[PDB]
């Protein structure tokens, strides 16, 4: 497909029993979820954008379904007011900008 | 171009010309540069990023052309961990999303 800027890029992803929109974010160069208590093993993470860093949990080899498209990677989980697909899951479902 | 997202989307823009690397970020709604000097009337402003929020000085009608392509908008200028290019100025250089 083609997503225009016109608006905000929101997607359907799903992790789980949870579908969620998400932005598809190629300025972030991992992926961030908003909060979800997540089975598995996980290590503490910050990261930081505009108005400074938050505490994440990361968790390794999450499935994830992006409109459709399979992907599996790393993702971490925290306090973000949106969820955030970046460069690590947009590179597997062959994402590019074109203009 | 076509570019693809296995490293960071930076690129050359040219604002008053000064060539900066700036990130096109199809996550920001707005064009937030790192602390630079602009002419003309500016107004205070807030936005809220990953981290909080922040303060940044508003001016409105810039040229910048990004990666060969002319734009004219908005830019925020403030403290932001790189600069990056917002879907404001992404739509008017006919950027989109493809997978
Ligand atoms: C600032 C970038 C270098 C990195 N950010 C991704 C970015 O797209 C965020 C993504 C984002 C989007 C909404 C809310 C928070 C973060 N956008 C953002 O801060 O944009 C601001 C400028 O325009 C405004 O419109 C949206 C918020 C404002 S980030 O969210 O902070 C981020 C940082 C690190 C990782 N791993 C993942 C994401």
């Amino acid at each position: 497909p083609q997503i225009t800027l016109w608006k905000r890029p929101l997607v359907t992803i799903r992790i789980g029993g949870q579908l969620k929109e998400a932005l598809l974010d190629t300025g972030a160069d991992d992926t961030v979820l908003e909060e979800m208590n997540l089975p598995g093993k996980w290590k503490p993470k910050m990261i930081g954008g505009i108005g400074g860093f938050i505490k994440v949990r990361q968790y390794d080899q999450i499935p994830i379904e992006i409109c459709g498209h399979k992907a599996i990677g790393t993702v971490v989980v925290g306090p973000t007011p949106v969820n955030i697909i970046g460069r690590n899951l947009l590179t597997q479902i062959g994402c590019t900008l074109n203009f």
